[PDB]
């Protein structure tokens, strides 16, 4: 049993920063408390530790026609939900945002339309999670896998072996990318940029003293705007960008009193001018840890 | 007719930021929606151009038994919401929120309950809000005063005299903080902070491009952090912080290019120790105008 509804776009989930993804994000977790048969938002392991539902790879794609830069105040949209079976220590949701008088938006949730062959005006989000708890309190590495009990995983549906998020991210933790460095048609600017971002504990803090998931595509969007201002372009021009697919992977969490370094290049399109892939890595040197890699892929017209 | 609803406290509005505000201010324009037979979140003026439910003055009332730093994932809450007729060009909105076992959770909104003797236990939102539309396409200063044809203010149940927001921030625009500065029972310290802030066009501006109403709650709380530290307390004892009570006045937006100036001081109680008031100013000083007003009555254990 999907679910189908309809959304009016609030001050609480969209602009240029991370409202929508922390938006959809409790989507995801509503979808799974609904499908899973399990309150994911007061969850505990069997021996009463809270286990919470982490954020581990974040897909959002759109296209020039919907993305997550054309919403505003008061849009109507139409909102596709449902979970996909991962074991008991994952879970997989997927969203799909359709304009509500758009033709076919009642149409269900088509893997080969969200894995293959994206529709543009559709968008199309994967919320890849894995249950984890803290390994001491207080702590925010060496995180922990779990399973509240009751996790109702058996009856969702399967994903086909082709589609398998797991092949991805294990590729980007290695790559430092989400678009192989050797695809054709683009090439890599020798201009990189390195930026120091102590935690912010008035801003990227959750409720649960963790690093929160959306606060990573604030800290991505940072490392972006300091590589964008490095090639000479101007503060509004970013406002125009329009992120047509964005990959997010979120390998380790960090200390509240961490110093985190966010690592940012480009390679532009050799085919379609205003087309580039920006990568970026949040590191904590003091942990020699690797705590997240995303790719963006962008048109402007800087 | 009142509104009374059940809430799960989700990784979206919770935490030591400011996503608690951002989620009551989606409330409140859910309630006016509904209470006021008007769109709030896709409105226009007679003439068309955009109008936006602006948030002018915002109170936050709790106590050490319930307030916004209690609320953690899966918390279970009542919320009782309504509002106020301020007439054509201008809307009170009030939120209550209890813990949903609570004895007499189902009591209706009680005007005397919020504004004179605020109980143990419940939290208390006021939201005032101004139609405003833009004077210039693209400019966030010299917002001009609206209303959406249809509006229906006529009604909503009445303030008396002495609940009057009106009273509350004018005089707050003129004092520069919410509790008189002669106010027995404390002691105005020496120490002060004056922040630069370049607005920060990744995580401040909403999906209209002005300033997030939400925002100005972190702006004002950076504030308080560089004064917490000019006080040599520490990062971890901030966030122990009680915020028994906060007020916001939103005097004016700012454009995106803005650099603006956070200022903050405090009084120490004489009588309870570990009890203060912090009042922060947010300028624009190239406009030359105060944007901002916020005072935090505050418990800590630094
Ligand atoms: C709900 C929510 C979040 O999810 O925020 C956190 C964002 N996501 C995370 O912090 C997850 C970080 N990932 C990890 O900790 C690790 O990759 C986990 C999932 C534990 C896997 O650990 P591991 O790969 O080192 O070890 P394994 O062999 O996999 O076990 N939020 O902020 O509200
Ligand atoms: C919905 C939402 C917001 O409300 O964000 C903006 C936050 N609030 C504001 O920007 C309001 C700033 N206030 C003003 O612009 C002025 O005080 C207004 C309301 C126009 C009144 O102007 P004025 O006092 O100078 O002139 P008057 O005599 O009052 O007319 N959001 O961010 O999503």
């Amino acid at each position: 049993p999907e679910i189908k509804q309809a959304v009016t776009v609030r001050p609480g989930m969209c602009g240029p920063g991370s409202l929508f993804v922390g938006q959809l994000g409790d989507w995801t977790w509503e979808t799974v408390s609904a499908q899973c048969d399990t309150d994911v938002f007061a969850a505990r392991d069997a021996s009463g530790n809270p286990t919470y539902l982490a954020f581990y790879y974040f897909r959002v794609r759109g296209g020039r026609e919907l993305h997550p830069g054309s919403l505003t105040f008061g849009d109507r949209l139409t909102v596709t939900s449902g979970c996909y079976d991962q074991g008991t220590e994952s879970v997989l949701t997927l969203h799909r945002i359709d304009r509500a008088g758009s033709d076919d938006a009642q149409r269900p949730l088509d893997l080969h339309e969200f894995y293959e062959r994206p529709r543009d005006g559709s968008l199309y989000v994967e919320n890849f999670n894995r249950w984890v708890t803290r390994s001491a309190p207080g702590s925010n590495e060496d995180l922990v896998k779990s399973s509240p009990p009751g996790f109702r995983n058996d009856g969702l549906p399967q994903l086909p072996a082709a589609y398998s998020p797991r092949a991805v991210y294990r590729e980007a933790r290695t790559a430092h990318t989400f678009r192989a460095l050797d695809e054709p048609g683009f090439r890599l600017l020798p201009d990189t940029v390195e930026v120091e971002h102590p935690v912010d504990i008035v801003r990227d803090v959750n409720g649960v003293g963790l690093l929160y998931f959306a606060s990573y595509f604030s800290m991505v969007d940072k490392a972006a705007l300091a590589l964008w201002r490095r090639l000479g372009r101007s503060d509004r021009a970013f406002l125009r960008r329009v992120v047509v697919d964005q990959q997010m992977c979120y390998l380790g969490n960090a200390d509240l009193d961490s110093v985190l370094t966010l690592g940012a290049r480009v390679r532009v399109s050799t085919e379609t001018p205003g087309e580039e892939l920006v990568d970026v890595v949040i590191s904590d040197r003091d942990s020699g840890r690797v705590i997240a890699v995303s790719t963006l892929h962008t048109q402007h017209d800087a």
